[PDB]
């Protein structure tokens, strides 16, 4: 249930791939609450980045997007620039999702795969970055009501 492993049964929606997988959350994943003053997203890629603090995330976030916007999808089509992106990103109770995910694909190379469950008992969705430089271990994610959790395949 990494990255590549998944994106045959998704679609090809260009800057990502998503899917509908269904999969028993119990039997396939461990997760783990991370807590934090927006939607965990944050504290949850910080835990899963071990030089990167949560401050050092956004970060480097702000100024891949500073740098990148021709080449980003996601912040492009929901903010007017850089700078008010900049200005959101950085408020304290901002809640991360798939903008930042694509920019730390990005920036870092990492894969990103964010799965979604409605019940939270299975999933019901899978959203994937594929891996666009370097060597670093995939970072993955469940999204659960409104927050993010840590997630990883069961070894």
């Amino acid at each position: 249930n990494l990255s590549e492993s998944l994106i045959s049964d998704c679609d090809n929606l260009g800057n990502f791939y998503r899917g509908p997988i269904v999969l028993d959350i119990n039997k396939e994943f461990t997760i783990e609450d991370v807590p934090g003053d927006g939607d965990c997203f944050f504290h949850c890629l910080a835990k899963q980045l071990p030089e990167v603090s949560v401050s050092r995330l956004k970060g480097i976030i702000t100024s891949y997007a500073l740098r990148n916007w021709d080449t980003l999808t996601e912040a492009p089509r929901f903010y007017s620039d850089p700078k008010d992106y900049e200005r959101e990103l950085n408020r304290a109770g901002y809640w991360g999702g798939t903008t930042e995910a694509e920019i730390i694909n990005h920036s870092f190379g990492v894969p990103v795969v964010i799965w979604t469950t409605e019940d939270k008992k299975l999933t019901s969705a899978v959203q994937v970055w594929t891996r666009k430089h370097g060597n670093l271990p995939e970072l993955h994610l469940l999204h659960t009501g409104t927050h993010f959790m840590c997630l990883a395949p069961i070894v």
